[PDB]
């Protein structure tokens, strides 16, 4: 009946939903829409920093990169700040992550090199994770634009669970590397009104949100029970009904954790 409850969501809310929480060793894999394409919107920032991580020594987190504020883009909450001095990588990651920083996500896009800005290495980097699925095509804020029905810079709920899994969960990084990625979602600033609200404040929740035009909102995160049990918990949403103008919805995620939530404990 978890089925009929997420549609119930979609219907309160005037949403289309997107739920996928992994299988494990004793529960069933969650998902709702889970094959059905989303946009990433800020998302992708979480496994653009894995790429950034995976690609070069630990030393190149100190590597300082100068730009300038025709570079400033999109919301960008702390590289505005930093223009004269400029920003470590270390420094673009966590603000990628914890502010869901678009010009340090750009410019960590551009330090992977290649066409399209580093979308295509980007891209790349989750095919290497077995992600046929998603792909990301434009910078940020263009990434947040796309139409309905466009596949550009779109994933699933499905696929981007898998990835976060293998980065957070599994052997995708090194250890050292995967605590400083987990460190970053932790701390993150953005989703308290997401996954996070919608999960009792004695599990543990890491995330990362996207938030965009058309109604977009998402949310993906690893949790903990109470007890250390982990799960992986991805969400999506849009009201393309609505329009470019439609109104992201943070508490429809919220409610889809707690019904989420009811079935993990």
């Amino acid at each position: 009946d978890l089925a009929d409850r997420f549609a119930e969501l979609e219907r309160r809310y005037d949403a289309r939903l997107g739920v996928y929480v992994p299988a494990t060793g004793t529960t069933a894999a969650i998902e709702y829409r889970a094959d059905e394409r989303f946009a990433f919107c800020s998302t992708f920032k979480a496994p653009l920093v894995a790429a950034v991580l995976h690609q070069n020594p630990l030393t190149h987190l100190d590597k300082l990169i100068t730009y300038t504020s025709d570079d400033i883009r999109s919301i960008s909450p702390v590289a505005q700040q930093h223009v004269q001095t400029g920003m470590t990588i270390g420094q673009l990651c966590d603000a990628a992550i914890r502010y869901s920083d678009g010009t340090a996500a750009n410019l960590l896009l551009a330090d992977l090199g290649g066409p399209g800005g580093g979308t295509a290495a980007f891209t790349g980097y989750l095919r290497s994770l077995g992600d046929t699925v998603s792909r990301l095509d434009a910078e940020a804020p263009e990434l947040n634009r796309d139409p309905p029905g466009d596949e550009r810079d779109t994933t699933t709920p499905h696929a981007i669970a898998l990835v976060l899994q293998q980065l957070v969960l599994g052997n995708a990084l090194p250890p050292d590397k995967r605590a400083l990625l987990t460190d970053w979602m932790a701390r993150n600033t953005t989703g308290a009104k997401r996954i996070r609200a919608g999960f009792p404040a004695d599990w543990k929740v890491i995330d990362k949100t996207g938030t965009g035009d058309y109604g977009r909102a998402n949310d993906i995160a690893v949790v903990w029970s109470p007890t250390g049990v982990p799960y992986v918990v991805a969400v999506m949403s849009d009201r393309a009904g609505g329009g470019y103008d439609a109104e992201p919805r943070e508490a429809l995620l919220a409610e889809a954790a707690t019904c989420v939530a009811g079935v993990l404990a």
